[PDB]
């Protein structure tokens, strides 16, 4: 029951952490941007991750008997929490790009209509892609508890050509590739921007104040990102040894959790992200919790 332990310890902070977030938004008005309209996205899925997702891997570890639509959606819904956060992570990247490319075109773009328009799509493709499994790609029954109802086991339920090819590597792999290209631009024009205004026959030292202050927030999107892959590819990886590799010895069950164990724990580094990066957010919280 170590496991199990565990697994509510981290259900626990991911619901406290990322709550107080989005309370701390709803409370100081100058956390309300455009740009944290996605946090809260990252943050409602991250959140669903210790209230569904954890309880649901902990009940789908040890197997149990439903049909395939019940079935699938407790193994499945994972995959949404999972996607949607790479939506959210990629907008987040894209939006720190605007702003330091085009600084002026920003407020013209990007829109707290917008934001509110795109996230829903993300959700809608999160759903349609984390879910896709659904559609009628699945093992049920593929050469206990009865007709009807199929043993629900994640590895036997859920195709390994569906979680390589399709979720891994065009849902998870080529989006960040595309954020860690986007990273790439932004600050390498940012340093740009700083070279030019190293140049420059006046101070203006509101404009270095306000891009180092673009390129700090710019940064702290890029260490969120960072750990999304730092703490999902090691689960990903694990699936490529074991379908691209019949004869690599498949993971370890001790081993398996442990992948398992640290992609749930993606959603609890990041309201201490901000608590540590961002000192409008720190003092945000320290205030809520004292009052
Ligand atoms: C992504 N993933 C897995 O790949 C997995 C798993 N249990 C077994 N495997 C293989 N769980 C709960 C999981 O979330």
């Amino acid at each position: 029951s170590v496991y199990i332990t565990v697994e509510l310890a981290i259900a626990v902070l991911a619901i406290l952490g990322n709550v107080l977030v989005c309370w701390a938004v709803w409370l100081n008005s100058n956390l309300q941007n455009v740009t944290n309209y996605f946090v809260v996205s990252l943050a409602a899925a991250d959140i669903l991750v210790g209230v569904l997702a954890i309880p649901f891997a902990i009940t789908i570890s040890t197997g149990f008997c439903a049909a395939c639509h019940g079935c699938l959606f407790i193994a499945c819904f994972v995959l949404v929490l999972a996607q949607s956060s790479i939506f959210s992570l990629l907008a987040i990247a894209i939006d720190r790009y605007i702003a330091i490319a085009i600084p002026l075109r920003y407020n013209g773009l990007v829109t707290g209509t917008r934001a509110a328009g795109i996230i829903a799509i993300c959700w809608v493709l999160s759903f349609a892609i984390g879910l896709t499994p659904m559609l009628g790609w699945n093992n049920c029954g593929q050469p206990g508890c009865g007709e009807g109802q199929v043993a629900c086991l994640f590895e036997d339920v859920v195709p390994m050509n569906y979680m390589v090819y399709f979720n891994f590597f065009a849902c998870v792999l080529v989006p960040l590739l595309l954020m860690l290209g986007v990273y790439l631009r932004i600050f390498a024009a940012a340093r740009r921007q700083l070279k030019q205004m190293e140049s420059q026959p006046l101070p203006g030292e509101r404009a270095r104040s306000t891009l180092q202050k673009e390129v700090h927030a710019a940064k702290s999107a890029a260490i969120i990102a960072g750990l999304f892959a730092l703490c999902w590819l090691p689960l990903h990886i694990i699936n490529c040894f074991t379908f691209f590799c019949p004869d690599c010895s498949h993971a370890p069950l001790w081993l398996m959790y442990l992948a398992i164990v640290l992609a749930h724990t993606n959603s609890v580094v990041n309201p201490f992200i901000y608590a540590y990066r961002i000192r409008e957010f720190r003092q945000t919280f320290r205030k809520i919790i004292r009052s």
